[PDB]
């Protein structure tokens, strides 16, 4: 058995490197949101709440992980806090990820009432409530659901611990059924599955709106061909009524107002000539619609299509962050399941344990890179902060 401090030094040095990277990167995120008013929206307030949790990982959680890896002697309830505080930060991350996904669903499904519904003052209260719940969930072992009542006395006497103290080790103070049933399944697995369903609805809503824009565009062009090769006033009237309804739908479904006023007015002109039985005069009046379509309607169709694709792009960025969190945290939770569900399986090796813990801490580093690589406003702001 090699001296423990040797393998400890590699684990401690890697953890300190992660803390430095987590603090710097996420301080840059908060500094960007504080300075740039274009980044000051409800969605980024949860981002700052998410960066706040990751900053606290480097300042407190990682030093707590280094401390509890030594097995030092401590009072059990004080040991519980050092062991469980990272669960509070992880829970706060879950609430901030679920909130971003919900905020993005509201923006894309009901954009007409998003500004009146999702305000800044309400977002601050949600962040405050989600942090209080995160403490309640993460520090639940301190409310009684712990192993403090049954200490490993032989392990404490071998390490010179005093009376009322224990060897502070995670598995000895935090019960595994809490970590598996309460923390992982209920408070981590279920919310992540909810986020997956929310993002499925977002992308499904985005795809449905883009076929609607294209379907009203084809309906506009197809009925124009029908009018040109019609042979009676009733066929011209049938296509004009379906265009007037389709034009109106675009106006509701959202210079813009003037272009549709011309389009509906020109359809009414040809509709009146069709009801009077003047077929040739209605076809010529319907030909004027192509001028309005080229100068107004097509230009609006590429802006509406451009805005939706930007909402899809922002939605994938958010989804990536959520997926990364799961990727970074699943290994640790899966190891807990093997130990809890299979007591006959051999223990997970010590090196693999600290690899999974280090992987879970690395999630506090990755977010600021995603913003830089996927969001122009954050990346531009990062450069300004750095250069200056
Ligand atoms: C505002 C921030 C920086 C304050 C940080 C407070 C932290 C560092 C404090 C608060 C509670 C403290 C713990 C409370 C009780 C005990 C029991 C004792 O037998 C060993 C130390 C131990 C385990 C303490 C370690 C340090 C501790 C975790
Ligand atoms: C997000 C997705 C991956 C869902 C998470 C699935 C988790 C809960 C699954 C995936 C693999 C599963 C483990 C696979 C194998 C074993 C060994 C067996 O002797 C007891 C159950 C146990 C320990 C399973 C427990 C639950 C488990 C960890
Ligand atoms: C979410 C993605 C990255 C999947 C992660 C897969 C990881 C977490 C899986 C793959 C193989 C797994 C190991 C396979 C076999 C054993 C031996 C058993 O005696 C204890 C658990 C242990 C040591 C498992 C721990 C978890 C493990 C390392
Ligand atoms: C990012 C921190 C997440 C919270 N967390 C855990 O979830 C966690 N599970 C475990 C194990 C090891 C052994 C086999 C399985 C059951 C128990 C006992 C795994 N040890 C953990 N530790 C600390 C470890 C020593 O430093 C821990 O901090
Ligand atoms: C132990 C520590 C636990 C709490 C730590 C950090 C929370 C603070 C960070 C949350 C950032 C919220 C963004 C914000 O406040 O913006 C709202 C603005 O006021 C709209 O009016
Ligand atoms: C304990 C420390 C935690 C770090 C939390 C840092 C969060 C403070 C950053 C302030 C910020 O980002 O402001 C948001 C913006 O001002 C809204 O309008
Ligand atoms: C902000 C940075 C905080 C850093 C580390 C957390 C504090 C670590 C706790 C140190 C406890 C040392 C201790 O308890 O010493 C054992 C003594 O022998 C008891 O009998
Ligand atoms: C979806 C995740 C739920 C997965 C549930 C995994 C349960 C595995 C289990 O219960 O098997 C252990 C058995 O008791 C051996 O003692
Ligand atoms: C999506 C959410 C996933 C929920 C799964 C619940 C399944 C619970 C597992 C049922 C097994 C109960 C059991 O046998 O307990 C294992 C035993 O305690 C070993 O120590
Ligand atoms: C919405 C949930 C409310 C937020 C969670 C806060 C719960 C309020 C009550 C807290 C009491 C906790 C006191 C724990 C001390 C335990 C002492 C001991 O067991 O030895
Ligand atoms: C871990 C135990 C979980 C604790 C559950 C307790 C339930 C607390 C839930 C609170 C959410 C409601 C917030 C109400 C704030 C006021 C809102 C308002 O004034 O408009
Ligand atoms: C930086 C140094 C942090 C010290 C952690 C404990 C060292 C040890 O393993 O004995
Ligand atoms: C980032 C990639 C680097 C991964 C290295 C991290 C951990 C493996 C180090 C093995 C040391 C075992 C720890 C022993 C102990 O803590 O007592
Ligand atoms: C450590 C936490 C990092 C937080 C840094 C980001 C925002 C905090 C508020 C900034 C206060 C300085 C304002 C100066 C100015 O407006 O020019
Ligand atoms: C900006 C915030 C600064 C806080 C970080 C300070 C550095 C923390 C580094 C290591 C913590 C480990 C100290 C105690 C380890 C256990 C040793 C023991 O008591 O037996
Ligand atoms: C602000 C930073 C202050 C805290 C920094 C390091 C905590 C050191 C932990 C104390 C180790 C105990 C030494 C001993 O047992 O003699
Ligand atoms: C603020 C955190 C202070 C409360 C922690 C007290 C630990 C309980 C104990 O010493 O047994
Ligand atoms: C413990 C409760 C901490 C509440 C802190 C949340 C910050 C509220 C805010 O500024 O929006
Ligand atoms: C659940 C735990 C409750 C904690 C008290 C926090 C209430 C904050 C009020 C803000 C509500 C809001 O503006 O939407
Ligand atoms: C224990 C209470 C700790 C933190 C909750 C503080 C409430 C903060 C105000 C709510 C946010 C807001 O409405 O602006
Ligand atoms: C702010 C959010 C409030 C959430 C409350 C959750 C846990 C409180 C834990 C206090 C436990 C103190 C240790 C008891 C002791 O001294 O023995
Ligand atoms: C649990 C593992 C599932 C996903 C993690 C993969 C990493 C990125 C996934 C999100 C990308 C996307 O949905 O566009
Ligand atoms: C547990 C696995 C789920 C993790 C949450 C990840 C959210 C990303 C899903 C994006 C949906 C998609 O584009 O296919
Ligand atoms: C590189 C990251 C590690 C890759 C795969 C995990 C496989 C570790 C499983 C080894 C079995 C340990 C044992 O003997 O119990
Ligand atoms: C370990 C995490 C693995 C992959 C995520 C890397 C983030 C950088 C991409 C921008
Ligand atoms: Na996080």
């Amino acid at each position: 058995g090699a001296p423990p401090i040797m393998g400890s030094s590699v684990y401690i040095t890697v953890e300190l490197a992660i803390a430095v990277l987590a603090i710097l990167g996420n301080v840059l995120v908060c500094w960007a949101v504080w300075l740039n008013s274009n980044l000051q929206n409800v969605t980024n307030y949860f981002v700052v709440s998410l960066a706040a949790a990751d900053i606290l990982v480097g300042v407190l959680a990682i030093p707590f992980a280094i401390t509890i890896s030594t097995g030092f002697c401590a009072a059990c309830h004080g040991c519980l806090f050092i062991a469980c505080f990272v669960l509070v930060l992880a829970q706060s991350s879950i609430f901030s990820l679920l909130a971003i996904a919900i905020d993005r669903y509201i923006a894309i499904a009901i954009p007409l009432r998003y500004n009146g519904l999702v305000t800044g003052t309400r977002a601050a209260g949600i962040i405050a409530i989600c942090w209080v719940l995160s403490f309640a969930i993460g520090l639940t072992p301190m409310l009684g659901w712990n192993n403090c009542g049954q200490p490993k006395e032989g392990k404490a006497h071998s390490q010179g611990c005093g009376e009322g103290q224990v060897a502070c080790l995670f598995e000895d103070v935090v019960p595994m059924n809490y970590m598996v049933y309460f923390n992982f399944f209920a408070c981590v697995l279920v919310p992540l599955l909810l986020m997956l369903g929310v993002y499925l609805r977002i992308f499904a809503a985005a795809r449905r709106q883009l076929a609607d824009l294209e379907d009203n565009w084809e309906t506009l062009n197809d009925n124009l061909k029908v009018i040109e090769k019609a042979d009676n006033a009733a066929q011209v009237k049938d296509a004009l009524t379906k265009m007037r309804a389709a034009a109106l739908d675009a106006q509701k479904a959202t210079d813009f107002r003037h272009g549709f006023d011309i389009l509906v007015g020109q359809i009414d002109d040809a509709l009146k000539l069709a009801n009077e039985g003047k077929v040739k005069e209605a076809q010529a009046a319907a030909e004027q619609l192509k001028t309005t379509r080229n100068a107004y309607i097509q230009k609006y169709l590429e802006r509406a299509r451009s805005t939706l694709q930007k909402e899809v792009h922002a939605a994938k960025s958010a989804a990536i962050i959520a997926g990364l969190f799961a990727l970074c945290w699943l290994p640790l939770h899966i190891i807990n399941c093997f130990t809890f569900f299979c007591p006959d399986c051999s223990h997970a090796p010590l090196w693999l344990m600290y690899l999974a813990i280090v992987l879970a801490h690395t999630n506090s580093v990755v977010n600021p890179f995603i913003y830089a690589y996927r969001i122009r406003e954050f990346r531009q702001t990062f450069r300004k902060i750095i250069r200056s």
